[PDB]
């Protein structure tokens, strides 16, 4: 099982960390599947399953509009920086952080939670006692070698990506909001998705830090017919100048669910 994965993390250059279930048979496949990992970009659905759970206890947050001076903007908001003239709603700001991974709207975000503290709080209300998040954009990137800020392990992504996903941490429609949230993610069609027959449907949550290699990606998968697959495919590399790769991702992917 894990034969493959090792041959796969020593082409790139790096390390590899997936995990994946199979919510019908409960299969699982595992690699490296404990360990820290910097979130990069894919705490950001997490962040959205947040907001979504806190309209449950706060009517109309969701419709709320934040209206941000020039100051809120920081690097890689393409969405947020086109409605600085007008502001955007909770929601609106939720399905950037997604779709596009706005930098501004999930620091925005944060704020209506606290904080990076706030973030943290709500995957403990889910009983995901491995996630942390820290840091703000755009320092939580940093990905630096043996920093536990702003990580979280293969395994503990899916199992609060299912709980959110699949399971009752969200009530029915705030859970098929973040589902068609996750389903309409515009950046990454060459990770997870890539290694899915094109029939089946996906949603997923992609993080690219820029340094160490570091990339990821996590998804729900629902085969044709079939009980849905989650997994999570993370990576990083021990040079600050090592190369991501979309397709070691994707490759990784393969590897789990051709082995569930
Ligand atoms: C998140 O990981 C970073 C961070 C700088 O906020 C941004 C950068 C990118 S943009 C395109 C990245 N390539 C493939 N996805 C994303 C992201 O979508 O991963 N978030």
């Amino acid at each position: 099982v894990a034969e493959p994965f090792a041959k796969l993390e020593q082409d790139f250059g790096g390390s590899i960390g997936v995990y994946a279930m199979d919510t019908g048979s409960g299969a699982t496949v595992s690699y490296r599947a404990e360990e820290r990992f910097p979130l990069c970009s894919s705490y950001k659905g997490f962040l959205a399953a947040a907001v979504l759970a806190r309209s449950q206890q706060q009517a109309g947050l969701l419709d709320t509009p934040i209206r941000y001076g020039k100051n809120a903007l920081v690097p890689w908001s393409p969405i947020s920086e086109k409605y600085l003239t007008t502001g955007m709603t909770v929601a609106e700001l939720s399905a950037a952080a997604v779709q596009y991974s706005d930098n501004a709207a999930a620091n925005l975000l944060l704020k209506e939670l606290g904080g990076p503290a706030g973030l943290t709080a709500f995957m403990r209300s889910i009983g995901d006692t491995t996630f942390r998040l820290d840091r703000w954009e755009l320092e939580l990137n940093s990905a630096i070698p043996g920093d536990a800020r702003d990580t979280s392990s293969p395994r503990a992504v899916t199992e609060s990506l299912q709980k959110l996903t699949l399971g009752s941490a969200l009530a029915a429609p705030q859970r098929q909001q973040f589902v068609d949230w996750l389903k309409g993610n515009t950046t990454g069609n060459h990770r997870i998705r890539a290694a899915v027959p094109a029939d089946w449907a996906v949603g997923d949550k992609t993080g690219t830090c820029g340094v160490y290699g570091t990339a990821n990606d996590y998804a729900v998968v629902w085969p044709t017919g079939r009980a849905p697959i989650v997994l999570a495919v993370y990576t990083r590399a021990p040079n600050k100048d090592d190369k991501h790769s979309e397709a070691v991702i994707a490759a990784a992917a393969r590897l789990a669910l051709e082995g569930l």
